[PDB]
């Protein structure tokens, strides 16, 4: 059909990559669709697409976002599709969203200091080169001055709950995001389901929510997931009525992510895009 990515990072938030490297990798890569979706703010989405026309490349872009919310005093991450980059609404939430994560990131270095050396946030400050401070910039610090081996280790001892630097989420809500991408013409989507780490119940429920506050879509593929993972998503959001998505949520390569990479649906599932109009 096509080969569509609905779930990428560029250096606008915590991706290594800068949106025209995000952009020449996706059509080397055969990518006929690919969302940017960057943490809380969407400064990269008007120079991508002027970027694209101005190569000659065919490649489709959907204007996206990734909005940290919080749930039950969890934290949710809801994706936003074909958004309006201009709009007012979505603007003043990204305007709040950053002034949260402005004080997040001195909370965080101030308890992560604890734990490791003096100097986090200003070394932290250095990575995040003036986007949104996530956790993935305090996780790069941690991987480069020896305090884990791998990015996947870091939040097996840091960051996470009961660990040095947790600081609980302070959001949005979900209801509020969901209203804001709506607003701006798009479509909701409950990002990369599986990572919340959630029991079967606690996952319905939070399905149950997040359809209640007006939601459109979940993730039902990512990159390191086995086929009966798919399907198990796949039948939540036919149970729950939800569009699915696919997405790798790139932020840089390596030999377990690439862009497209292992994004396909099960059986049954209706996809998000199925009524974007696109073409090959
Ligand atoms: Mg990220
Ligand atoms: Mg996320
Ligand atoms: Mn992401």
């Amino acid at each position: 059909g096509m080969r569509i990515d609905l779930h990428s990072h560029t250096t606008a938030s915590d991706g290594r990559f800068t949106y025209q490297q995000l952009i020449d990798r996706a059509v080397s890569f055969e990518i006929d669709v690919l969302a940017i979706t960057d943490h809380d703010t969407v400064a990269a989405l008007a120079d991508a697409r002027a970027y694209i026309a101005q190569q000659q490349y065919p490649l489709q872009l959907v204007n996206g976002i990734e909005i940290s919310t919080v749930w039950q005093n969890k934290d949710i991450h809801i994706v936003g599709l074909n958004i309006d980059p201009n709009s007012e609404a979505l603007g003043q939430l990204i305007a709040r969203q950053q002034q949260r994560r402005v004080e997040r990131a001195e909370l965080i270095a101030h308890r992560l200091q604890k734990a490791t050396r003096e100097g986090v946030l200003e070394e932290v400050q250095h990575i995040a080169d003036g986007a949104p401070i996530t956790r993935a910039h305090f996780a790069k610090w941690l991987v480069d001055n020896g305090y884990a081996t791998n990015m996947q280790q870091v939040f097996k001892k840091y960051l996470t709950r009961d660990n040095p630097g947790y600081v609980p989420p302070n959001w949005c809500s979900m209801s509020e995001a969901v209203s804001a991408i709506h607003a701006a013409g798009g479509q909701a989507v409950l990002a990369h389901p599986g990572r919340y780490d959630l029991t079967a119940k606690w996952l319905k429920r939070l399905m149950t929510a997040f359809v209640e506050a007006g939601g459109d879509a979940m993730e039902v593929a990512q990159p390191q997931q086995s086929p009966q993972e798919k399907r198990t998503l796949g039948d939540y959001a036919m149970e729950y009525q939800l569009l699915a998505s696919q997405g790798s949520d790139f932020h840089y390569p390596s030999p377990w992510m690439e862009l497209g990479r292992n994004l396909w649906l099960p059986a049954g599932v209706e996809p998000v895009w199925k009524d974007w109009g696109l073409s090959p």
